[PDB]
């Protein structure tokens, strides 16, 4: 019937109470699944939030069981690691029309930014000439930006590449995508393997291939599934390289920007890292080489939950600006300036936030009058800024800037790196009572701009900023169990996680729940045969633009009811939460 094909792959809501062995489950892919840590997150303090994704955090470095998937530390994975490092360092031996491309959608791509300029930083400290370069959905623009639509076009994806691939001889193209899920870079890979002699492909994504993304591209003939299955035959000629080690549910379903995203530095700051420092001294690659840095990533999830307390504080007083309809500020300084704005950045579409709500700062990017002159005025009680550096920073660049701050605000609170035995200038430095001090044993580094301290600190960063920024909202009441219910459909990814939250909750049919989502988006125009075979973009672009689409959704199917009235019992209710906690019930 119209319809059918689209909505092919989805799987049929299991019957009650058999979720459990269900086929259902078993193909949700490692990704998407609700991670069983985190069933009650909803109903958790600030302190139990932060012990719960610290937590959820830690898996990435959790070793194999004994029937399971390949994980970061198994034998599979590190000899791929090797692999590849070897591969980078044929294109470092030649740099001349040599070339080394990250690329990804969304926080893939912020992550893939990051990593161009460290690594184009440490062949400047050798005076080598940068080889790196990075490639993110919907052009540069999107590094900073919320730009969640840009990620579902195959022939764009390749379009950047082939800009960016000029007329190089020997390119490499890492590919990441948490879901081996994206679009974009889905093309990228396949183009690849058309031509083997210029390019080599690493894909690099959580998931086993077999859960790899099936359903069809708008703009291209294979999936992702197909592409990932065609690289890891390749693997064995050496010509293609999947690196895919499970890291476990996100604590929050399906926000790949957390874990998803420290795995991705964790993984490739490792790997070239390995390559550039073993090259120089005339040695392969190894597993101990990694592993070193492995374990340093490891001590560093270790040294940052150490200060769990104080974060779980910091996310109070993040959250009560919040619930106020206050701001929040994050100021940092070189690369985690940046990140902060990533941080803030990220929250417009994982938590449907205004961009004021929680915005990175670093010295977008204004300087210390600039920064004076602007937004120093728009302060307030009830506000909360967040200072964040090392003291190997412009720290009276830093102080003078807290100064004018505490006027306007006293909560303000402070995340400081430093190796053990700096000091903090002024010990009335107490402008900030009680600092998050984030203090690094000395590590033996050898190149110039000590680049593992650098990895090790926005990794640390990262993972506070992320655990603070989710759970904020967590505590406002704006998470269900573990799922993000009301957001935005602005991709195909999104509204197939849509469909499964309708299929989750209201234990009704594939076919109700799907009917009920595009009543919702397409109201008040009526289900017609070419709205139900449209493509999902279609159905997209459309929700992309409306408000409360999933929980309309979800209201109908629960009380079995239209889309008119379930609209009107809506705004009959206090809140969206109020309104669909009390209809579960
Ligand atoms: C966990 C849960 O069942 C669920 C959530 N999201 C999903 C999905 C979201 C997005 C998809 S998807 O875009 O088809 C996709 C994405 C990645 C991938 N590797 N394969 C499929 S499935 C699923 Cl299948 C289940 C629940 F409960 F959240 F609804
Ligand atoms: O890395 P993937 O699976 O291709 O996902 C790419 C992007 O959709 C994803 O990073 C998204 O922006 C984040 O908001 C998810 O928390």
């Amino acid at each position: 019937m119209p319809g059918t094909k689209r909505f092919q792959h989805v799987i049929e809501t299991p019957e009650p109470g058999k979720w459990e062995l269900s086929g259902y489950e078993a193909a949700v892919p490692i990704t998407e699944k609700s991670n069983p840590l985190t069933q009650d997150l909803d109903k958790a303090d600030a302190e139990n939030i932060v012990r719960l994704l610290g937590q959820c955090d830690a898996e990435i470095f959790q070793e194999e069981g004994q029937s399971t998937y390949q994980r970061l530390y198994s034998e599979s994975i590190l000899t791929t690691m090797v692999q590849v490092a070897g591969k980078v360092q044929e294109v470092l031996k030649e740099p001349d029309g040599g070339l080394v491309v990250l690329s990804g959608g969304g926080t893939s791509g912020r992550m893939a930014f990051l990593m161009s300029v460290s690594f184009n930083q440490l062949m400047k400290g050798l005076g080598q000439k940068p080889l790196y370069t990075y490639l993110i959905a919907g052009g540069d623009r999107s590094v900073v930006a919320s730009r969640e639509g840009t990620e579902d076009s195959a022939l764009h994806g390749i379009e950047e590449l082939k800009k960016v691939a000029a007329g190089k001889k020997r390119v490499i193209v890492i590919g990441i995508s948490v879901g081996l899920s994206a679009p974009f870079v889905a093309g990228q890979m396949d183009c690849c393997m058309n031509n083997t002699a210029v390019f080599l492909p690493v894909l690099v994504g959580f998931n086993p291939v077999s859960m790899a993304r099936n359903d069809p591209i708008e703009d291209w003939s294979s999936t992702f599934r197909q592409v990932a299955e065609r690289m890891q035959k390749m693997q064995e000629k050496q010509k293609a390289f999947v690196l895919n080690p499970a890291i476990g549910p996100e604590g929050l379903s399906g926000s790949s920007r957390m874990k998803g995203g420290s795995a991705t530095k964790i993984l490739l700051e490792t790997l070239l890292l390995a390559a550039h420092k073993t090259v120089d001294q005339g040695i392969a690659a190894s597993q101990r080489c990694l592993l070193e840095i492995l374990r340093t990533f490891e001590r560093a999830h270790q040294v940052t939950y150490s200060q769990s307390p104080k974060i779980a504080t910091l996310m109070k007083s993040v959250s009560t600006s919040l619930e106020k309809k206050g701001h929040v500020y994050l100021v940092g300084w070189q690369t985690l300036g940046i990140i902060a704005i990533m941080d803030g950045v990220e929250c417009i579409h994982t938590f449907g936030a205004d961009f004021r709500d929680v915005r990175g700062f670093l010295i977008f990017t204004f300087s210390q009058e600039d920064f004076l002159t602007s937004i120093l005025p728009s302060l307030t009680e009830i506000d909360t800024v967040v200072f964040i550096f090392t003291l190997d920073d412009n720290l009276t660049e830093v102080q003078t800037i807290v100064e004018q701050v505490k006027e306007k605000t006293n909560h303000i609170q402070a995340l400081a790196h430093s190796t053990v035995g700096q000091t903090l200038p002024i010990p009335l430095k107490k402008l900030f009572p009680s600092i998050i001090s984030i203090t690094w044993p000395l590590l033996f580094f050898e190149y110039e701009g000590n680049f593992i301290q650098k990895f090790q600190r926005e990794l640390s960063t990262k993972w506070v900023l992320n655990t603070v920024s989710t759970g904020a909202h967590v505590l406002l009441g704006k998470i269900l169990q573990n799922h993000m219910l009301d957001l935005r459909i602005s991709n195909s990814k999104l509204f197939w996680r849509a469909l499964a939250m309708l299929q989750r909750f209201s234990g009704q049919s594939k076919a109700r729940c799907i009917e009920s989502l595009l009543r919702a988006i397409h109201f008040p125009q009526p289900l017609s045969d070419d709205i139900r075979a449209a493509p999902i973009s279609c159905h997209v672009q459309v929700a992309h633009e409306k408000e409360q689409v999933i929980p309309i959704a979800l209201l109908s199917l629960l009380f079995r009811c239209s889309i008119t009235e379930a609209q009107a019992h809506l705004a009959a209710a206090p809140s969206v939460c109020e309104a669909v906690r009390s209809a579960l019930a």
